[PDB]
């Protein structure tokens, strides 16, 4: 009804559409959490 799971963003409001990754991904990448 109303879990955890919460990311708050000015042009992005609602649960995170993050639930998969790949450390062989092919492919331009553009995530913050990509960052050492
Ligand atoms: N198709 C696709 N694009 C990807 C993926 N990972 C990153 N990107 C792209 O990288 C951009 C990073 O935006 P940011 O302002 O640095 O930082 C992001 C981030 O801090 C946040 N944000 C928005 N939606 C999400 C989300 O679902 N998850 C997370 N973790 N952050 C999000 O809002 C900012 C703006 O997001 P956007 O305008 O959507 O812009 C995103 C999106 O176009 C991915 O797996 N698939
Ligand atoms: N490290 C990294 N991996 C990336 C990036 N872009 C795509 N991928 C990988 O490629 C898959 C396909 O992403 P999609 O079709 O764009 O579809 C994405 C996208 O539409 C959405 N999404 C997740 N986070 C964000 C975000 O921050 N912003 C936007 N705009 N969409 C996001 O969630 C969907 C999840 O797709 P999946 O097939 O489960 O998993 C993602 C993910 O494993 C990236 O910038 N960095």
């Amino acid at each position: 009804s109303k879990p955890r799971e919460w990311v708050e963003a000015v042009a992005y409001v609602g649960p995170d559409r993050r639930r998969f990754n790949s450390a062989d991904y092919k492919g331009p990448r553009k995530r913050k959490a990509d960052a050492s």
